[PDB]
């Protein structure tokens, strides 16, 4: 049936320069998918000096470790503009549990929230080298079904951006919330995609349509 895939990009890119992503996904069982590429409001970023850029929610400190501060009110205004795209192809007839969310860096960590707190089940959050955007304050308020949807995790163990125990840290966060996580690790990538990478979420994404 129709698939949607909403990719989120990372800090101070956009939308159509990732476009190009899609083309990765050769095989024909994703060939219908209607792919979404957003692009993040000019916000000043804490991390850079507060230079403004595209940035989907303000970045306190980068290299990210575990431990590294958050701004969570921030994320929350940027889930809310992913919800809202949710929203409205959900509401034009798109089965929920045929939405994918994906995202790199800082738009992986903004998949992983705007996921766990929509209030449905979707097909699948795809993170890619992300990390946890807010503290364990924020589990009681993740709705029911928002738990059973299915989270590929994959990090570069060479990140020296937002470091490899960052998203080792996703873990015992994801379990203590009940969400089921796959966690891949990519050894001697750094902070970028690689084809497999993306290879592993195509095959990741059609095992999830089943």
């Amino acid at each position: 049936a129709r698939t949607f895939i909403l990719w989120l990009h990372g800090l101070g890119d956009s939308g159509p320069a990732n476009e190009p992503i899609q083309t990765q996904f050769k095989s024909s069982e994703l060939s219908n998918a209607s792919w979404l590429f957003p692009s993040a409001p000019f916000n000043p970023v804490t991390c850079n000096n507060g230079a403004v850029m595209r940035s989907w929610f303000d970045v306190p400190e980068a290299p990210f470790k575990v431990g590294s501060p958050i701004d969570e009110s921030s994320v929350l205004e940027a889930v809310k503009n992913v919800h809202a795209i949710i929203d409205q192809e959900i509401a034009e007839g798109t089965n929920p549990e045929n939405v994918f969310i994906c995202g790199l860096s800082q738009g992986g960590a903004l998949t992983l929230a705007s996921v766990l707190l929509y209030p449905k089940t979707l097909g699948g959050g795809a993170v890619l080298s992300g990390w946890v955007p807010f503290t364990s304050s924020i589990i009681s308020q993740f709705p029911e079904e928002a738990k059973k949807t299915p989270i590929l995790w994959s990090h570069g163990t060479d990140d020296r951006m937002v470091l490899f125990e960052a998203g080792q840290a996703a873990l015992p966060f994801l379990k203590e919330a009940g969400v089921t996580c796959e966690f891949k690790a990519y050894p001697g990538l750094g902070h970028s995609i690689s084809n497999k990478e993306l290879k592993y979420i195509e095959s990741w994404i059609k095992r999830r349509l089943k």
